[PDB]
């Protein structure tokens, strides 16, 4: 299966500039926890913000254009991308916007990080529909020294 993995602020806001309007060392952690050892599909921009391969996982990129790091596998098609994975039990789609939009419909599970902050952003998340999904997990955490805001993880299976 396919899976989306994202961290949303308020209003489904996923980011500003080619950035994230927050800093949650904890999400990153949960993120890595959920991806380690799985192929991660991403988009030219998300990749540009990462800036280096992600250890422990097969980094697949989506660029209409030419690969520019020999360390990571590039693609020019959703189908390619998906091919580029192989015989794996779960493929992680890590964003950004356009990419989400695109894979949402093929996904069957979501790992969300609901951030409790109201910030202006230029990229929102695909509108999923409640009826379809069954929340199978929640976990809460209050803000702290390091994670300046509160958040709540969640995992939903497509009903
Ligand atoms: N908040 C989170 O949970 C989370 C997770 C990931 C990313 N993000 C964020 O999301 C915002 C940026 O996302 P975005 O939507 O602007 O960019 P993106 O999805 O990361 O990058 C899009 C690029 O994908 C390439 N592309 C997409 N689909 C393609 C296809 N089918 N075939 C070929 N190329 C394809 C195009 O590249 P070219 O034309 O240049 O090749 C396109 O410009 C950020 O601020 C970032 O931090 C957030
Ligand atoms: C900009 N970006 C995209 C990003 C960030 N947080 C997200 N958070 C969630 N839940 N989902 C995403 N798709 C997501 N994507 C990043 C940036 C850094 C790292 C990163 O460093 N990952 C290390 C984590 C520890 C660290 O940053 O030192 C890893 O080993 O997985 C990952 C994604």
């Amino acid at each position: 299966m396919i899976s989306l993995i994202a961290a949303l602020a308020v209003d489904r806001v996923i980011g500003m500039e080619n950035a994230m309007p927050w800093n949650l060392p904890a999400d990153l952690a949960w993120f890595k926890r959920n991806t380690l050892d799985k192929p991660v599909i991403m988009g030219r921009h998300t990749w540009e913000s990462i800036g280096r391969p992600l250890p422990g996982r097969k980094n697949i990129i989506l660029s209409s254009q030419p690969g520019t790091d020999d360390r990571v596998t590039w693609v020019k098609s959703v189908d390619e991308a998906i091919a580029a994975c192989g015989d794996v039990p779960e493929i992680m789609v890590i964003g950004g916007g356009r990419v989400y939009e695109q894979f949402l419909p093929k996904a069957q599970k979501l790992y969300l990080t609901h951030i409790d902050a109201e910030v202006e952003g230029d990229t929102h998340f695909p509108d999923y529909e409640p009826d379809d999904w069954e929340s199978v997990f929640s976990e809460f955490h209050d803000a702290d020294a390091q994670n300046s805001h509160s958040y709540c993880f969640e995992i939903l299976e497509r009903r």
